[PDB]
């Protein structure tokens, strides 16, 4: 909408309070003009039709219950804007400044988030499995990275490719949440998953195994249940990205961890360079250890090291 850019305050999910970039013209709406072409979220009032309705209110002050998720879809889409374009040189998720689009509130008990093609789309959750999902940042980012990975590799969402996609998703949806800095793990989703249970999340890059996912190739899943294993066989890769940023022995293979910076910048070389739409784990090894030669050298320890996390995955 047309109006001047406002700053309102609110709180969000779990209880913070932050302010808000918001645009008044006769009433306050979630559009954020200090970013790109704009950042907006609307409400899709318990249903799923889509996108809803750009997200209006009276006074700029944003604190009742309903208002929580919209809160943080709009201010963690606003955090990834910021890492993508301050740690990549990337200007929203189509490099050119696209307007970001998020609805919450979508349909009802919903246990889940995504990217439609055009826009991110969050749950509320059931109260159980999950409480509203923007209320976690690596969700928020998980879920901007796919709309990167269709803009750039364009892995299809299926078997190997699949699962290189989701992985890029949980690998810069952790980058994002250490680059706010607020609890930071290697853990995703954990903020918002089963608000009844301490200490558990929907994956883990550190150790996949904990929640049943593999960390090694010899255990892929090859059934058709999720697309091919894509939230599943991911595991395989985040394993790999967090031994390469941390270093570790995985299966006897040693790993000399390089640090949570040039993990990013060797990933993100990797998924807008080299990777295609059918790349498989094996081209993903070969597209990573391209591009940490490009950006560190055919002799650098970080060519090493994305070498030794791949062997200890067992992707050759
Ligand atoms: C329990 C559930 C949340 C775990 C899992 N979800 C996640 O892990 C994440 C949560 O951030 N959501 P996502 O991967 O973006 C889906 C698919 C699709 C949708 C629209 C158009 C084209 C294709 C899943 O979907 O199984
Ligand atoms: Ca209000
Ligand atoms: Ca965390
Ligand atoms: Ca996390
Ligand atoms: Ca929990
Ligand atoms: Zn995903």
């Amino acid at each position: 909408i047309t109006g001047t850019s406002t700053v309102g305050v609110g709180r969000g999910v779990l209880g913070d309070q932050k302010n808000i970039n918001t645009t008044y013209s006769t009433y306050y709406y979630l559009q954020d003009n200090t970013r790109g072409n704009g950042i907006f979220t609307y409400d899709a009032k318990y249903r799923t039709t889509l996108p809803g309705s750009l997200w209006a209110d009276a006074d700029n002050q944003f604190f009742a219950s309903y208002d929580a998720p919209a809160v943080d879809a709009h201010y963690y889409a606003g955090v990834t804007y910021d890492y993508y374009k301050n740690v990549h040189n990337r200007l929203s998720y189509d490099g050119n400044n696209a307007a970001i689009r998020s609805s919450v509130h979508y349909s009802q008990g919903y246990n889940n988030a995504f990217w439609n093609g055009s826009q991110m789309v969050y749950g509320d959750g059931d109260g159980q499995t999950f409480i509203p999902l923007s209320g976690g940042i690596d969700v928020v980012a998980h879920e901007l990275t796919h709309a990167v990975t269709d803009y750039t590799a364009g892995l299809i969402y299926q078997n190997e490719s699949g699962a290189i996609n989701e992985a890029i998703s949980d690998i810069f949806g952790t980058l994002v949440e250490f680059y706010a800095n607020k609890n930071p793990d290697w853990e995703i989703g954990e903020d918002v998953y089963t608000p009844g249970i301490s200490g558990d999340s929907l994956r883990s890059m550190s150790d996949p195994a904990k929640y049943g996912d593999p960390d090694h190739y010899s255990k892929r899943y090859t059934g058709t249940q999720d697309n091919g294993g894509v939230h599943i066989n991911s595991g395989i890769i985040n394993k790999a990205a967090y031994l390469i940023s941390q270093g570790g022995t995985h299966y006897g293979v040693s790993v000399v961890g390089i640090g949570r910076d040039k993990l990013g910048k060797i990933f993100y070389r990797a998924l807008t360079q080299y990777l295609t739409p059918t790349s498989n784990f094996s081209q993903l090894r070969a597209a990573a250890v391209q591009s940490a030669t490009d950006l560190y050298g055919s002799t650098s320890q970080e060519v090493a090291s994305v070498k030794q996390a791949f062997d200890a995955v067992g992707v050759k």
